[PDB]
């Protein structure tokens, strides 16, 4: 319910973390405006902090939500799997 997601684009896997064979599970919360624009994006928790946070924020800046609907307190979970794949809850 609320703002519907058009472009839930997956953040990019880190070339440093892949070489460390790390998997990043990030829990991020964001808000969207009445135009459906993602803002107030904060990574609440992650496997390695700044290792994945950086690429998450990059993705969140491109997330597109249907205009006409603002959202407040939207938390999702991004699963960066060791194979270099990405999924958002």
């Amino acid at each position: 319910s609320g703002p519907r997601a058009l472009s839930r684009n997956q953040p990019q896997y880190p070339a440093r973390a892949q070489a460390l064979r790390i998997e990043g599970q990030v829990k991020v919360k964001f808000d969207v405006t009445p135009d459906g624009r993602v803002d107030n994006v904060q990574i609440l928790s992650a496997k390695p902090a700044n290792m994945f946070e950086r690429e998450v924020k990059n993705a969140m800046r491109r997330w597109r939500y249907e205009p006409g609907k603002p959202g407040s307190g939207i938390v999702v979970n991004i699963l960066f799997k060791i194979n270099g794949t990405t999924e958002i809850q």
